[PDB]
């Protein structure tokens, strides 16, 4: 008789309540992606031809983590996303075309050694819409994070019409470390989640690259951002955020400190001394490497300086500037310009499994 199906109900019912609550962690492993996963190897979910527990721990992500202020229960469920997408991919075989008192006999984060199982239709579409869920929740932290540092950006850039004495430099100074703040709240918030390593290495990188993009592009685009104390203010600037990637570590930081290579090169192209005497192959190769010749032209020709007083490269260096931009333009070769961030998701199931 059919009261199997009032039974498994009851299963799902009481799994849902349970990584409904903060399950918090142990040792350094996320409990509720155990939870999840032993529950659907103890009722053997993952072999049944059709069940609506897969449906119910997604609608569970899904109504969680789309709440007001969502970054402590985004945090958590990109650790438990991670470590149960972690369990499934070195479990659920493929097949057809791609070819709750039972916890208490063990400790939850201790689990027998994953054994493979041909997984059917409702758990390999359950491991897509997992994986999809993964890569929305890095994104929407990614993103929640460039909303609350954008302003602060804002507020570096208009730093140039903002100082219409060294009080009022150091004001706009303090900009960069409200900066830093928000860059450790996020790494503190996923490292008290223990979110793996790989992830936050990514999302800080992907970040760094739209730091990158926002106070690079304002030296192409505003004149006042293209001056000699402007070049000195971000300097400052990078100085904070470099020392933020050391504090964090390349375990956390990865390669977030080479995304600002662009903003590095051009701020060093603006403070460097006695530009006149420069020879285009020292600026290309030896200072802006990464600079492209359309970029360094804007920079040079829209250069300006009413506190040195110092002048651009010389006039026979522009020269050799314009003539290599028709020749480019000639080619229909599209050049670098402005500059775009990292929105793209930087990794698959196979690279989070393939670390830790």
């Amino acid at each position: 008789q059919k009261h199997l199906n009032e039974k498994q109900q009851e299963n799902q019912d009481l799994l849902v309540k349970c990584i409904s609550q903060n399950l918090g962690y142990n040792g350094d492993k996320p409990v509720a992606a155990c939870v999840i996963y032993k529950c659907l190897l103890h009722w053997r979910s993952f072999e049944v031809e059709r069940t609506s527990v897969f449906d119910r721990i997604i609608q569970t992500i899904a109504t969680a983590i789309e709440v007001p202020d969502n970054n402590e229960v985004l945090a958590y469920w990109l650790s438990n996303s991670a470590t149960l997408l972690l369990l499934l991919q070195r479990t659920l075989k493929a097949t057809g075309a791609a070819s709750l008192s039972f916890l208490n006999r063990q400790g939850l984060t201790k689990l027998d050694d994953l054994r493979q199982v041909e997984a059917k239709y409702p758990a390999l579409l359950f491991k897509q819409q997992l994986t999809a869920f993964l890569e929305k929740i890095y994104g929407m932290i990614r993103d929640n994070l460039k909303k609350e540092i954008s302003p602060l950006l804002g507020l570096c850039i208009q730093a140039p019409r903002t100082s219409r004495n060294a009080v009022a430099q150091q004001a706009l100074i303090a900009h960069w470390q409200s900066i830093r703040k928000s860059l450790n709240s996020y790494l503190n918030l996923m490292k008290a989640n223990n979110a793996p390593p790989f992830l936050v290495r990514k999302v800080f990188t992907q970040i760094f690259s739209f730091i990158n993009v926002q106070l690079f592009n304002s030296l192409l685009l505003r004149r006042e951002c293209c001056s000699f104390s402007n070049g000195e203010y971000v300097k400052a600037g990078l100085a904070e955020l470099e020392q933020w990637c050391i504090e964090a570590t390349d375990e956390y930081a990865g390669s977030a400190w080479d995304e600002l290579r662009h903003i590095r090169q051009a701020v060093g192209f603006l403070v460097i001394h006695q530009k006149p005497k420069k020879t285009l192959d020292e600026i290309t190769r030896e200072l802006c490497p990464v600079l492209s010749i359309q970029q360094l032209y804007r920079i040079s020709t829209m250069y300006w300086d009413d506190k040195y007083g110092t002048h651009s490269v010389s006039s026979d260096v522009i020269a050799n500037m314009r003539v290599m931009m028709t020749e480019d333009s000639n080619n229909a070769v599209s050049s670098s310009f402005l500059l775009d961030d990292d929105s793209s998701i930087p990794f698959t199931v196979e690279d989070i499994s393939k670390s830790m």
